[PDB]
């Protein structure tokens, strides 16, 4: 359906995304996914961001993400992004589609992890996490990828 067949999100990455998203329920937070492909499987090993957590400048976002990237594993690379949409359920907005298309122009296997962390933050159970991982097909459809 799209360039990447499926995705494996390592627990430390998922933890980082969820902590960010769940710590910031008033905001549609974002960051980068760090990992590597292994054939048709895209591995998400880590996540970084230049955004603030919680209740809160491009110049600060750039510094912070550069600092995080400087500490990242040199055998890994940017494989996508995440975006939280508290209370909106899980889909790519029109804006998100544009962004994802831009990511894919940088790296054809890039993916978009969308999370709605409201229920997780209420229940404190990962099984209440609402998320999907998306890519955009050539013909412009939003495709939801298998995730382990």
């Amino acid at each position: 359906a799209s360039a990447t067949a499926r995705v494996r999100i390592y627990p430390l990455a998922l933890a980082k995304v969820v902590k960010h998203a769940a710590s910031s329920l008033q905001r549609e937070v974002a960051g980068l996914l760090v990992g590597k492909s292994a054939g048709k499987v895209l591995e998400i090993w880590d996540a970084v961001t230049g955004e603030q957590y919680g209740t809160p400048l491009d110049e600060m976002v750039m510094a912070k993400v550069a600092e995080e990237l400087s500490k990242s594993d040199k055998n890994l690379y940017i494989v996508g992004w995440y975006h939280s949409h508290p209370g909106l359920d899980v889909f790519l907005s029109p804006t998100d589609i544009d962004t994802q298309k831009r990511y894919q122009a940088m790296f054809s296997k890039a993916v978009a992890l969308v999370v709605d962390p409201v229920d997780y933050a209420k229940t404190r159970r990962i099984s209440s996490l609402k998320f999907k991982v998306f890519q955009i097909s050539k013909e412009g459809r939003v495709v939801s990828l298998p995730v382990s």
